[PDB]
């Protein structure tokens, strides 16, 4: 597809088995996920955003499926008020920004 | 141009007669530069992202040039530590996001 930015760039994800939305972010270097199960070890991370640092956990070679497009990579999970697919998974999909 | 998303997508941007270096930002509703003067009134703002909020000044009909494509809009100035280029003026440039 080509997604145009007049509205946010919310997408479905599959991930867990589960359906959630989530915004198409070529601002964020990292994927950030609301609360969820997933399964195997962690490891700590501190992501940085508009507002100060976070604490989140990091699962790593998760399966998630972006808009149909399949995708195996790093999952951060913590409070967020939004799903956000950064560019570790935007390039797995072969995403670009055009103009 | 096609920016691919290996790396964070960097442009130099032309604001207040300063050239600065932003950030393409798809996952952002707003254009939010750090501190700089710009002429004209303004008003508070609190936005928010990963991390809570911050305060900036809201300056409406700025002129930026953004990787060489003028465009006008709404520009936030405050703490930012990065400055991003979001939809409001990705929309004036004809950015998509493709794949
Ligand atoms: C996700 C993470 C890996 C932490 N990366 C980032 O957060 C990087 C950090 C960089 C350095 C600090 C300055 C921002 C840039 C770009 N951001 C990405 C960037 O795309 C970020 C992603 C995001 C979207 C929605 C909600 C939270 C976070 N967007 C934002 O921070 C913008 C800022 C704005 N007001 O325009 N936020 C929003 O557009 C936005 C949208 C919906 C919301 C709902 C509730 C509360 C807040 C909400 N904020
Ligand atoms: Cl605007
Ligand atoms: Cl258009
Ligand atoms: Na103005």
């Amino acid at each position: 597809p080509q997604i145009t930015l007049w509205k946010r760039p919310l997408v479905t994800i599959k991930i867990g088995g589960q359906l959630k939305e989530a915004l198409l972010d070529t601002g964020a270097d990292d994927t950030v996920i609301e609360e969820m199960s997933l399964p195997g070890r962690w490891k700590p991370k501190m992501i940085g955003g508009i507002g100060g640092f976070v604490k989140v956990r990091q699962y790593d070679q998760i399966i998630i499926e972006i808009a149909g497009h399949k995708a195996i990579g790093t999952v951060l999970v913590g409070p967020t008020p939004v799903n956000i697919i950064g560019r570790n998974l935007l390039t797995q999909i072969g995403a670009t920004l055009n103009f």
